């Protein structure tokens, strides 16, 4: 990397024009040129260019991917003054911590909230338990009380976690990966309540993001569950809506997963604290944070001073309230195995394939097993290119030869090769992604995101 | 296709500008404007657009692929006067014959020849038997007598056929498919002679086209076996070279396979007698072939009058001499199973995996079975995209479901789907290729052309 | 190496082999040539193995469907009965022992499904399938059901699927047209849709099998079942007072059960074909010879007319024959195994809801002539680790094995291509796979595969 | 099990009639009837019948299988007085030890030795390094110096271990599984010496047990490597032979694996006090051990008093000398993964498919991986009976469904089921054997 200069990588949906503008208020005080760039698959190019010792000085992305980055040492430890740490809400620091050391600056905070049609329903329920009675009263007008995406567990989790569910237990600054909380009594209570809504025809097991977003925006439903990304389409529609706290369940808050957009500094940067005075004293200010929000809104932000003027908008105040009541999304890569197991479980419980107890007991076991993720990779790559693929991944021929001399069948060898490769190299630095391009299988890469 | 104008498709390695000039005098006498276009992957685009009723009026391509076209009735039958057929060499007409009917006009003919470095070897051997002694005499000089591609059976076939090998017996104008000649005494004699060269380290089994063309063009070897397509890179190269007849084996001539560049006309063209007036009266003349040859050389051509002037080049005289000693390449679809079988046999014989008699006995049985080609397709497509692939091929949902309800395991379903599909749609109309690009997996497409 | 100047008969152990032996020793008491009757185990599968060598018995007794495979591999001699003798037996029975226009066996007995009803729970059995839902309602108030029969095997559901116009393969000229299957036509959809409707209206269960249904009827828990004459013995032992009658009509047309004919063929390698034709025509296919076998174990209904109207004084036997004349002869071609496989998938899937009726029958239509499913079953019946030993024991040559392995890479693909190539040289089905698995000490795999035919 | 009675299970290979005589001198002094029985594959029936709480009171078997038994607690812990333990050779006690606890009584000792034709070679070499030079001198008379089984690593191991090979490190009473020693400099030295013998045509890579036994018994070779089980077939032949210490390599002794025939007591026996009184006071004595030796010879025994009388046979003294210079075979179940890796490694080095260093580096990794054995199990069971097989093994339906909900392909599911099953049930209790027979798959049982 070139020294005496700052280069920022920001996602293209974000307010990159306003961000660069803070860089000119920074550059006329020191003379440091800021070029902000919005490459694509930035999250996925950054760890590959950074493993060489190259890339940008500051990386902007959601906090969950920063834990994988920090595991292979691609992010520098940050050392904000204790006075500066009190300028941001404390839970945002938990999201940007990895094995006891801070690795980035929290910027904006995002969580699900309850969105309701003010015309069909002036005062939304404060408890999940009220919703079945209110759905019956609304079905007399061809309306329903609540529709939201029941296919992805991100949307059903706030209820499954309210009474005591959790993904991976967090103590001592580390996530215990063999301590998952989807089989406890609280998760069973939440999923059973969600399953009960479906058996009492208050919701349909087939509702997905599209069906629910259409229903709410066409006035057919009184409430939905969605994040600030969906506020734009509700603006276009004629619906007059409000955003508010998620309903309690058994008296406790729904816990949506919280995602924190964060600014990390490259461990291979020579300008490490010339970058951090830009973040602490020029961007994480009331003035500099407004330049980015006026380009494209950040939603709710971690810096208290600017949050208290943005929270003059009840929508943003609600998002923050829901975030402070929620659960920080773990920044470890094992979160993918968790989503896979929990998604099968909610699908299976909602349809009757499994009881609630069987669905969650299976998800409990399968949340720590990585096999399913590997078998999917093999079936995303054409078998004629299997050996080339893991050579390109970086598994050395000694390990390859060790597999081939005792494993006979071809598929068995590939699984054993991929399994042993994942045991040497943790996810996720975009390695599987980077390999498919050097083989000319971007179509296969493409599809393996989905 | 538009009526009252001609569209020709010719490959880009061919002299399309000179052909266009022949097409421009054609319009000075006719008023019919002729457009020459050189799309890529044309062998594969033509049968797809022609099944539509579309495409060009005339298609220029190697005669072997016209048998598949003619199998689906995609090319118009031609009936040139006997006076005109006597203008071209008689064996070229056999190459454009299919089910007793002529389906194209022959243009140029090409076959392998012996290419020798006249500096390291003034008088090339007339017999294969001379070569071991001459390799000894040159390996004391750090060079070798002969290197040629031993990976593709196209190059080894002239020796296997000399003493009595043949692909499918040709009697009365039709190929007997339950009569294959790769297990006879002559084929075994020819192949063990080639294996013995390897066991005496006069050649090594991993020489391919790249290795051998480099070796000859940098002067490391005295002889190679290659076609007229390789002459120009030898021109740019510093080696002073000659071309002549292939060596005999056991006193009989080597029999290379002959390929004929041919011009068929679209069975769905409304401009068919305008197409046959252009080929018969303007292109297949000394003047029209000279226009294309001055653009890029055709090599040896089928029209006797112009071949007797091109043959003042010993290079071209040799190519025709070798073609007349060889055999026309069969244009039937079973030729794919044949090449697949024979390539396995030569590779396995040259490397020692099999004895000569076992390699040829297998190639004999496997010569008519196309199963192997289907299994390769399965491992060229990622299993995640299988169902989209056979839908895109045109296999209907009733047949896909009929397979899945009866056949349990995944690979078995994959094969049964393709098998049933190939029974309704013959090869090779470029269906499998067109489907893969249209899913955005050309990476899989190219690797399957390979 | 068969014996001359002697007769050896093979008959199944359920049949009356002692009675057959006396007509065979009464045959000798006029001829001087003795007949040994033998009831081997799995005779049906040992015969084509020893008969392909040129050995085995001179006469083979078995169901007619099993003889078409034999006659295609030339293991049975064409028979030449006089037209006068040919007129002594019911005409449709001769259709059953015909293959490529030539007669290949002698018909002896006839057997088909019938409607079996509890005379105490039900004085008048319904004569239409359409009556059954109303009468089932009426018995479910008394803890009973109207009708239970095996819904796992399509042999038992076919009579209803065939009533309104279903058929397996159309039989014209002297051959079955294999590209003319009749399980997707309007009549099949009507019959199968009626049967699924019985299930979704809780008048029957999709999981009823032969054991469940025989138990229910024989303990009086259900008023009707559908079964053939083999099951009459267990209903006799039970206390149930039962009758046998014609199957119900559907849409006004008769139920069409499949007809099976027990037949006597002669070994193509026997030197005693004239001695065989002498015994069957003049000693067994007579009223004595047929009463001697019926005296040991009942044959049911018989093909020779003179004796049938003597047996048909038993209403049970009269009903099986009436039902047989209303049905169609089971095709004796080898594609019938693929047919059963396809239709059984279809009835199972329609009755359980995995498929709609339109789709279940459309798939069986396509799959009715394809044999691949049976080959993939064999691959998963043999442990992969013993595959090469298995195909050697079948008789597949090493050149064929090696030719597959050099061209095809993946294991399953090689396994199928070997069996596929093996089946192209050796036709189905002479029980070769069964005999090979036993010679390796894999009887467990052997039976587990016979469990499925 | 019946109380006030002894039931002993011994293999039909051993002198069971002589054992029963020791068992009736026990019945005339106590009044306790002893039945000795030789069931078939008792090795596999015992852990199945012992887990219900049944089976025999005393089990006689090779010490290797007792570590699996002790891992599931099927054998009683013994605590013989130090006075008794001093009557047997001390290394034999290490073989009947598991997690620091004694689990059986050592009876007999067995190890490979160097067998030489005293006619073709009066004084055998004491050194492996002498053998190439000595082979050339014998190949002038159509003979060879040495042929032995090179397909099973049991026979090649003594030389690979001489200069520093080992399977798993033995700390104080447990084998460290994150420490395998077939990649070290000494293992490479021994295996390279053996490959060199092959590349210099002193041995052929295809020699197996029969070829080597034939060659030695037909007089065509001067030396072989084999155990005392082979002395009888060499007696039958006309060859006049001797038995001696294995050759040293780089000055250090060859270290063969030693196996100890041992007597364990059923954890469910109500007669454990009577079992130890029979073994301590009646069998493991000079009187009682020769009563079984008269029936069929034990070889070398663990009891010093009686071994010093049998070691009057130079054949037997050599067997013991080789065992005291060798190492006890580990009784842990991970030894199957070890042999699998090492057998591939020696084969591939001997054939040229791998270099010595690569073959040994591969076996180093693969010695701790059990995947290969699971895949082999799947291909021994017909796929139509995979799910029934995993039920019969004892994997519970919740774990089966957890696989079926997430894993798509059938082969993948059975592998995941079996791997998870092996992680909740250790080897080797003969479970896979018991399951295959209860399904009617005896062909599948034997072949496995």
């Amino acid at each position: 990397i070139e020294e005496g200069k700052l280069v920022i990588w920001i996602n293209g949906d974000k307010g990159y024009n306003g961000l660069a503008e803070v860089g000119k208020k920074f550059e006329k005080d020191t003379g440091i040129k800021v070029t902000v760039e919005h490459p694509d698959k930035l999250e996925e190019k950054f760890p590959q260019v950074a493993a060489t010792g190259d890339g940008p000085d500051i990386i902007f992305w959601a906090h969950d991917r920063f834990g994988g980055y920090a595991q292979s040492g691609l992010l520098a430890e940050i050392t904000p003054a204790a006075a500066f740490q009190d300028k941001l809400y404390p839970f945002t620091w938990d999201a940007v911590r990895y094995n006891g050391k801070l690795i980035a600056y929290p910027i904006a905070v995002e969580a699900l909230s309850l969105i309701y049609n003010k015309d069909l329903l002036p005062n939304p329920p404060k408890t999940w338990e009220e919703i079945p009675a209110l759905d019956k009263e609304l079905k007399a007008k061809g309306k329903s009380a609540l529709m939201f995406n029941l296919q992805e567990p991100y949307f059903t989790w706030p209820l499954i976690a309210a009474d005591g569910g959790y993904a991976f237990k967090y103590a001592a600054g580390k996530y215990d990966i063999k301590d998952v909380g989807v089989d406890n009594a609280g998760a069973k209570a939440g999923l059973t309540f969600l399953v009960d809504l479906i058996k009492n025809k208050h919701m349909n097991a087939d509702t997905d993001y599209s069906i629910a977003e259409a229903a709410f925006n066409k006035g057919e439903t009184a409430m939905t569950i969605n994040g600030p990304w969906a506020w734009s389409n509700i603006d276009t529609s004629a619906v007059n809506y409000g955003v508010t706290v998620l309903p309690t369940f058994k008296g406790q808050p729904s816990k949506p997963f919280v995602g924190v957009l964060s600014a990390g500094i490259n461990a291979a940067s020579p300008n490490k604290e010339l970058a951090k005075e830009f973040l602490e004293n020029y961007l994480l200010t009331d003035e500099g944070l407004e330049a980015v929000n006026k380009d494209k809104p950040l939603g709710a932000v971690a810096l208290k001073s600017y949050e208290e003027e943005l929270a003059k908008d009840p929508r943003i105040a609600a998002t923050m309230e829901n975030a402070q009541k929620g659960e920080i999304m773990p920044n470890i890569p094992q979160m993918s195995a968790f989503w896979y197991a929990v998604r099968t479980a909610v699908i299976n419980a909602a349809s009757g394939r499994q009881t609630v107890d069987a669905a969650l007991a299976a998800a409990q076991t399968n949340a720590a097993r990585a096999a399913a993720q590997l078998y999917d990779v093999m079936d995303a790559v054409p078998a004629r290119r299997w050996k080339e693929f893991v050579r390109t991944l970086g598994l050395r021929e000694a390990e390859i030869e060790a597999v081939e001399v005792e494993i006979g069948r071809f598929r068995d060898q590939q699984y054993e090769m991929l399994k042993r490769w994942r045991q040497q190299q943790p996810a996720g630095l975009g390695a599987i992604y980077a390999a498919l391009e050097r083989m000319g299988l971007e179509g296969c890469a493409e599809d393996l995101r989905s």
